[PDB]
């Protein structure tokens, strides 16, 4: 499992679970293509995006749908969302887990990269 | 001052100098019109992007080039950029300081709002 | 101004105002002897607490009473405090802020240091 | 496994492998009698501090030896360790993941609560 993304819930203490999440690799034409999507678990882990073949080196966008997060629990929100567009691969192949902690008015993210 | 941003250094526990910054604000058309844009003082602090009557409601995405800061330190950092999107004035005019807080491979950001 | 305590709050999107924090300074026999104290400002900030004659070279012990912050908001949180301990002017006299980002279940703290 | 402390280094983008973490639980004495202790795997993670059934109620501290870690990297850090205290299973047992992401002059601590 190339990629990984993990969302946490700063307010409850727990895994942020049901955030939709989408993943979109930038074209060549300087547009983001789709790549991949999903739901975080109960962990508030969403797995199984991308294989080792498909995920190339490339700038790749996840798009984490904070939003309707914090809307579905009755909390107001600050942000439209929560982006991270990172360069991958460059130095090889590598795991990457995207994780980030929300709050209504912050969020964090960090990558946690793993040389298998 | 309705906008600041300001961007301090988690490495260095320091003010982040001269990050570029820029804003934008979202069109009928959904596209992102360019708005504002300026770079962070000594103090990590970015003044005067906007003035009460032009910052009207609206979806504001606030663009920092933390790779550059981070490149310039001779650091490949993991994000292109931080990006803060948020709806702004939705319950009438507030004072908004967006902080970003770096690392090379997280970043933490937050909003401070008062009301004038 | 040597050293500041700023609170924000990361639920709100505002200032944590009338935060109680205690300040302590590591003596020879090893124990924490009492050294300043005081409360956050409307605006999550909290000056005067010391000078630059008393704020010698030392291990200092930073107490912010977080959790009566949340019990009076109506939330049980989940930590004690956040206690921030460092060493300051190893390297001679210079002025800190040690800022502090709270929700219910996290917080966040950083230093931002400046030579006067 | 009531107890996990999972350790992130924010600079280098992987986990904080070798961290010595402490445990103590509060007497009612009112001084912090030791309870468990260990190194994070290379995962970051330390499991197997405690059981369901030491794991009582009460307040417990875990002081994380960031300075160690930072000088073993090379890198000036600005605390002296990073200490959490939480009040643990007040409303029935949970398995309880302390997370810390560590930058020289920052750390971010939150608490991930699931209920088996
Ligand atoms: C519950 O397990 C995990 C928790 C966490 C965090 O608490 C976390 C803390 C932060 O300050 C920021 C953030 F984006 C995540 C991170 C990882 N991780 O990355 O592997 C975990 O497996
Ligand atoms: C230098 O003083 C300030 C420090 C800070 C932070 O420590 C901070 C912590 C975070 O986790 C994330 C972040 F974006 C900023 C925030 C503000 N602020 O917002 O006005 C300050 O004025």
């Amino acid at each position: 499992c190339p990629l990984m993304v993990k969302v946490l819930d700063a307010v409850r203490g727990s895994p942020a679970i049901n955030v939709a999440v989408h993943v979109f690799r930038k074209a060549a034409d300087d547009t983001w293509e789709p790549f991949a999507s999903g739901k975080t678990s109960e962990s508030g882990e969403l797995h199984g995006l991308t294989t080792e073949e498909e995920f190339v080196e490339g700038i790749y966008k996840v798009e984490i749908d904070t939003k309707s997060y914090w809307k579905a629990l009755g909390i107001s929100p600050f942000h439209e969302h929560a982006e991270v567009v990172f360069t991958a691969n460059d130095s090889g192949p590598r795991r990457y887990t995207i994780a980030a902690l929300l709050s209504p008015y912050s969020y964090s993210t960090t990558a946690v990269i793993t040389n298998p």
